[PDB]
């Protein structure tokens, strides 16, 4: 009856094989999504130039003159835009985690004592081109992205200032 | 005849102790591959700079400017080139899975909705230093690496746009 | 005389429980001290930027200004420790196996095609924080670690380069 | 920064203060080093005293 401590080693290798790997399609998500992050980045300069020649955000993409929603783009990103220079892009809808798949989170900057704050965060919109104060679309928050499935700075709302 | 029961014990352990071990020849060899990754991607700044600055991508490492094939190296990693801004590294030619001997994958980046995208896959070459679009310059496929012996993501032909 | 038969298999399992476990002190002990190897780990980048900094590798953590031999530490870890760039972390002298008890390898990058290349192996130390070469600074082989207590790899002297 | 063969070389480093606003040469008020920053806290470079100069 060693081979019960035989079918015991199977049988704890039995239970061991299943069930015991979490958070993993958890995990690729946040750099599957932080790999969308990386892209809009650099939309914020004219965001900012167009806010810095006016005082106004660009009410989008257009506004500041730039690559709209269904522009610049590439693997994880199906859509990068400006909403009144709060800028948002999206998971791909495939090859992800299933979870995460077409997801966004906007890029909202609200005046400082230094210039101004961005935030890396749930996508939301900004109440007028010519404010900072933005507001917390949420689409339902299946473009919205779970804290979770985002690390932990990235976990910003609309009211983020 | 517990002896049988004994024998047996020896028995399965008699037929347990062989062939009872996949692929790990195959797995150490995606890292000791994926060690041969890590090097040549500092390479693609200079040949974006070369696309970058002129439009083009550099022909090579000299073309851009920078560290040749049998330049840049160390373990796992017997060349490192660029081909038309498409890049490529080998893998080592000893204390390797004997398999992935002196093996390659090239780099190549197809402009994009955003700049460009590389591609971390088959070794294969772009048809012009001017074009994006990259040609399977498969070398019969030995520097090729196996895409089961290679992660799942890094799995470009040439192709990759 | 089936007892025969029930004394020989006692006789078989007498003669069976004992001396019939190789290498187990020996294989925690690779772990455990791989342990160790986890930790020292992080102090090669401020050594490289201290390299990368001056072209000099640190002479230690002071000389990168970063944390010295008793800091930083834990489990199995009973220092951590630069020299000349060369970094080095001792077993614990406790809760291990008996035999690497308190033992040490140094971890040591010399110049490469590419950059540097560093080495998981003995005990050993840079000439000099300006060179690359380091001394196999043995401490008669005590914090020396096995190259069976050690795995395959993880198999290097200060000659390696 | 303290003035230079070039104008002046600034100094990523320490809490200090210049003796004067009519000087360059600079004092390292150190605030009992809570606000300095631990050097291996801080990256290899900014690793600069008042002395910097």
């Amino acid at each position: 009856f060693t081979l019960i401590e035989l079918m015991i080693v199977i049988a704890i290798v039995g239970i061991l094989a299943a069930v015991a790997l979490p958070a993993y399609q958890d995990y690729t998500a946040r750099a599957q999504v932080s790999e969308a992050i990386l892209l809009a980045e650099g939309q914020k300069s004219a965001v900012t130039e167009y806010y810095l020649n006016h005082g106004e955000w660009p009410g989008d993409n257009s506004s500041a003159g730039v690559a709209t929603s269904a522009d610049i783009k590439g693997k994880y990103v199906q859509s990068v835009t400006v909403a009144n220079g709060v800028i948002t892009a999206q998971m791909a809808s495939s090859n992800v985690n299933n979870e995460i798949k077409s997801k966004k989170l906007s890029l909202w900057a609200k005046r400082q004592n230094g210039s101004v704050k961005w935030f890396c965060g749930q996508p939301v919109t900004r109440t007028t081109a010519t404010a900072t104060d933005v507001a917390a679309a949420n689409g339902k928050t299946d473009d919205k992205i779970n804290t979770k499935h985002l690390p932990s700075t990235c976990r910003d709302d609309s009211s983020a200032s």
